[PDB]
């Protein structure tokens, strides 16, 4: 069965007015400011921006590749599809 959402584990990740996003759920480093509660900091493959979201805006990404892993013609996204793919916990800073 699944368990809670954890630092590393790989999403698509839905905000308003944009496609669902290939992301990752982000581990927060000593001093960083921490997340509001009940959520969790996204870091978007191909922006390397971060949001903080709730789990109903997280689609696990083994589960949802099929239908949300098309190349898509937004800034950023066909990159975050290659690093989603091929360096998912590699550090984009």
């Amino acid at each position: 069965m699944p368990h809670a959402f954890k630092p590393g584990d790989l999403v698509f990740a839905k905000m308003k007015g944009y496609p669902h996003w290939p992301a990752r759920i982000d581990d927060i480093a000593d001093g960083a400011v921490k997340p509001p509660p009940n959520k969790y900091p996204i870091f978007f493959f191909g922006t390397h921006e971060t949001a903080f979201l709730g789990p109903k805006d997280l689609f696990p990404y083994d589960k949802s590749k099929d239908k949300y892993g098309k190349p898509n013609k937004r800034k950023g996204f066909n990159e975050g599809l290659w690093e989603i793919q091929n360096n998912p916990h590699a550090s984009y800073s």
